[PDB]
C-alpha cells in the first residue's frame, strides 16, 4: 500500500531509510507521503513524535512504526537489525494493530484552538507568577500557584510526567494524568500535591485569575498564548494506531529503559 | 427488604443507629444481619471498612451506605443530618447503584490464601531486610529492596497510597496502583521509583529472594505469613456496590477532604 | 541614627510608614536613604527582599527590620501593631543583632558578574533543553538534564527550595542547598535526585555542555545570560544583619507559616 | 600502638585480616581488643557499624579505618588492594584524623536510656497507629501521624535518610536531619513534609499522645520500648574519629556510590 519514511537526519538513519525503500520496491508498495497508510519513523522518540504530528489528521488511516537508530525508545522500539524483517511483514500486511489514547487540549480566547498530544501538554506562566484555578467537571477543585501543570497521556507518563513524580500507567487505560510543577503550599494556598488520574469524558479546565498569558506546550510544540480564558483537557476520542509485529510489552519497555538492558 | 446497621460504638453512632431502625420500622423493612441486602455503616471509614469485610461473601447482593458521625469519609460520605431522608428512599427503593473495583491478593505457600481489599494491601518484612523480586505478567521487572510495597485500589488511592506519593485515580477506572516504601537505590540496586498503575487482568507477582516471612496487610487486617512462595496482585472480578441517592462526585469528595470544607 | 523605610506601595503600608517617621521625629533619628544604618521594610517578604538588594553594598553597616502588613513573612515577621514599640527601641538602640548567611553567584563569560542572593539562585535553559555538568570542588559530580537547578540559602529554604523537595535548615547553619527541577533519570542519564547541602568554602560549579545561554534568577531578579562558561556557587563571606527585639524563633516562624497560626 | 581488627566473617575478610595482623607484627604494634587505639573494620559499612558500637565508650581514643571487601562503603572506603600500604602508615603513625558528628538519643520512661547513633535513629509504633507530638526547643511544632520518623547524622544522610527524601549534607556540618515516613496529611492533620535540618544544641523532642510503646532503632540496633514519656534528639558532643591517609572527598564518595564507578 502507500507508505512513507521519516528520518532523524543523521547518516545512520538516512542510509537505513534508503535501504527500506529499496526493499519496499521488491513488493507491491508505493511511496506516498501525502496519503500514506504506513508511516515509518527512523531515529528516536522525537522523530516518531514529529511523524505523529505531521499526519495527525489521518490517524484513523495510518499504522505507525518506530525504529530507534540510537537508544531504545517507547515509540521507536524496534532495533535497526529488524528493518529487513519489518519490510517483509509490512509488505504482505496481515499485521495486528494496537491503539493508544490521546490528549485533547482546547484553548479558548476572547476563536478556539484545539491540539492533539501524544505525550503531554504543559502550562506555565509568561515569566510572572503562575496562578490558575483548576476546575474538574465544572467543580472548582483548587487554586494552583507554582511553576506550572502537566497533563499526560498514558504512554506519555514515561516522559515529562515521570520527572514530576507522576505514575506510569499502562497505555491500554483510556485516561489522562495531571501533575504539578513546584507548587507552593502553606496554610493559605492549598494544592492536592498528588498526581490526578482522570478517566475518559472527564473535563479538566484551567482558568486564569490574573495574568491571561501562558506558555503552553503540546509535545515538542510550545507557543505563548495571549488573552486566554480557558484551557480544557480531556481524553481524546481519536487514537494513534501502531503496527504490531511481535510481543514487546509496555512493562518490558519500561524495564529496558529505566532498570537495565 | 432485609437490612442491618453497624455502629462505631460511641454513643453518637449508637443513638443514630437506634433512630434509623425505629424509622425503618415505619416501612416494609426487616432487620437481618445474616442475609442483608442493605448494609448501613455509621461512624467513619474504618466502620464502613469493617462492614465491608464482614459481608465480603455477598457483595453482589448488597448495596452499602456510609454515614460519618465525625469528619467526612470517602466511604461514609453522608452527614448524620441526612439519616431520616436516607431511611425513606432506601425503604421504597428505586435507588441507583454505583460499583467500585476491588483488589485480589493471593498468597501461595509450600495451601493458598486469597483476600479482597477495598483500600490496599501492603507487604513488609518480618523485621529483617525486605528484598523481593517484582514480576509483572511473568516478566521479571525489578528487585525491590526497601521497607515494603503497597498495591492500592482506585478508591484506596486517597488512603495509604497517597502518603507514599501515589496518584489519586477516579474509582470508575478498573485498575490497581503499586507504590514503594523507602526503596534503596544506588548503582547496584535499581527500582522504578515511580508508582505503577496496572489495568485489569494484569498480574503483579512478588517472589521472595531470601526470607520467606512477610507481614502482609489487607485493609485493616494484618498477618505475619510464613513460608510464602508468591504474592499475586490483580484487579478482582468482584465489585463493591453502593446505594446512590444524589450527586457527590469523587473529586468533590477529594476536594472536601484535602483542600477545604 | 540614620534610617529609612521602604513601603510595599498600598495605602496600608504607606500610612504605616508615615506614622513611624512621625514617631521617629520624636527621637534623635535622622531620615537618610543614602547611608542608612537602619532599614525598615513595610509590606511582606518581597518588600524586604527589594530593600535588601537596594542596599546590598552596605550590609555590614545596616540592621534590617521587616513589618508585614499582610500575612506573616519569614523576613517581615513583626505585625503592624508593634510598629510603635519598634520605633522606641530602635531609637534608643541597645538592640541585639542576628546575622544570616548569604549566597554568592559568580557568572563567567568569554568579564565576570557576581551576585548576592538572600533566598536562592536558579538556573534554567533559554527554551531549549537544559543540560549542565555539575562540578563540586573541581570534581565532576554529575551531568544534569532537566528543567533546572536551585541553590538556596538557609533562610531561603522556606521559599522556592521547599517547593522542590529541599530541606528546611536553621539559618544559623552557614551552608547552601542545591535542589533539582524535573530531572530526567534513566539507565543512561544519572542525577543524584536528593538535595545537596554544602558547607562554607565548598564551590559548586555549573558548566555548559552544549547551549551557553541560560535564564539565571537571583531572588526576584532574573536575566538571560549569553555565552557563559561557568556558574560558581558558594556561601558568601558577607552576612545580612537583622535587628533583634524579642524571641521569634525560626522554627516557630516555620510553624506559624505552614502548620497553623 | 594497640590495635584490633574486626571481620565480616566470610573467608575474604578473615584472610585479609590475618594478613594485616602478620604485617602488623613486622612493626611496633600490639594487638589489643580491650583498649585499642586503632580499630580496623574489614567487610562493609555494617561491619564498621558494629565496630563503632563495640567501642562507643572510647571514641576520643580511637581512630577508625574501614576496608570494603565488597562494594564501596561510605565508612569502609578503602579497597583491599591498599591493605598493605595501610599497615605501613598506621604503624609509624603520623596520620591525620577527621571527625564526624554523632546523634544522641535520650529515651525517658516513668530511668533514662541514652544511645549514640552513627547513621540514624528511627521511631515507629508497636503495630498500632503512630501519632506523636514534635516539640522543637520546648515549642510544639507539629502532631505527626504516619509510619514514623527518622533523625539522621550528617554521614547517615546517605543511608535510610536518603530513601525518605532527605538531603545529603557534608559531614563537616555539625547538624542532624529529621525526615518523615508516610505521613498522613489532610485539612485536619498537618505535618511539615519537608525534611528538617537542626544545628548543634537544638533539642527535638518526641512526646506520645496515646500509645506509649514505640519500636526505636539506633543504627542496626532496634528495641521495643514500653511506657516511654519522651524521646530527645540532639547533636552529640562526642565525635567519631577516622584515620586519614589520602584525599577521598565525601562528594566523590557520593558520586562513586550513586552515580557511577
Ligand atoms: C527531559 C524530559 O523530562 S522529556 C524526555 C523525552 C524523551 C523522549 N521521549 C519522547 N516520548 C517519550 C516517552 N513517551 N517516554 C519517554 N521518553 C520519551
Ligand atoms: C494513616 C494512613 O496513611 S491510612 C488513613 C486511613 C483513613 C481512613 N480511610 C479509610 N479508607 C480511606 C480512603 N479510601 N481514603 C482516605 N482515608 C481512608
Ligand atoms: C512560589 C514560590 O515557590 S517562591 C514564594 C516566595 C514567597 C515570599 N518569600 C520571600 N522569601 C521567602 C522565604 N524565605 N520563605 C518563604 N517565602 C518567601
Ligand atoms: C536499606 C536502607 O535504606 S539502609 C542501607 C544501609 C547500607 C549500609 N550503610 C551503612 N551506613 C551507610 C551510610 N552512611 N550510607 C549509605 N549506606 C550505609
Amino acid at each position: 500500500m502507500k507508505y512513507m519514511i521519516t528520518s532523524k537526519g543523521d547518516e545512520k538513519s538516512d542510509l537505513l531509510r534508503l535501504n527500506m525503500i529499496a526493499g519496499f520496491g521488491e513488493y507491491d508498495m508505493e511511496y506516498d507521503d501525502v496519503e500514506p497508510e504506513i508511516v515509518i519513523s527512523i531515529g528516536g522518540d522525537g522523530t516518531f513524535l514529529s511523524a505523529f504530528h505531521q499526519y495527525e489528521e489521518r490517524l484513523d488511516e495510518i499504522a505507525f512504526i518506530g525504529i530507534h537508530t540510537g537508544h531504545l525508545g517507547f515509540y521507536a522500539d524496534w532495533r535497526p537489525a529488524e528493518a529487513d524483517k519489518l519490510v517483509k511483514l509490512l509488505a504482505k500486511g496481515e499485521y495486528q494493530k494496537v491503539s493508544y489514547p490521546l490528549l485533547k487540549t482546547t484553548v479558548k480566547y476572547g476563536k478556539e484552538a484545539t491540539y492533539l498530544a501524544l505525550n503531554e501538554s504543559t502550562v506555565k506562566s509568561s515569566g510572572g507568577p503562575f496562578v490558575v484555578d483548576v476546575v474538574i467537571n465544572d467543580i472548582h477543585f483548587e487554586r494552583f500557584r507554582g511553576d506550572g501543570l502537566c497533563m499526560s497521556t498514558p504512554s506519555g507518563t514515561t516522559a515529562y510526567n515521570k520527572s514530576l513524580g507522576g505514575a506510569l500507567m499502562h497505555p491500554s487505560i483510556e485516561a489522562m494524568q495531571l501533575t504539578e510543577m513546584a507548587s507552593i503550599n502553606n496554610r493559605v494556598y492549598r494544592t492536592i500535591g498528588s498526581p490526578l488520574v482522570f478517566p475518559k469524558h472527564h473535563v479538566v479546565s484551567l482558568q486564569p485569575v490574573n495574568d491571561k498569558d501562558f506558555q503552553i506546550s503540546v509535545d515538542h510544540l510550545s507557543i505563548l498564548h495571549r488573552d486566554v480564558q480557558e484551557i480544557r483537557y480531556e481524553v481524546s476520542a481519536k487514537k494513534i494506531h501502531f503496527a504490531r509485529f511481535r510481543s514487546f510489552p509496555f512493562w518490558r519497555r519500561v524495564h529496558d529503559s529505566f532498570i537495565e538492558d
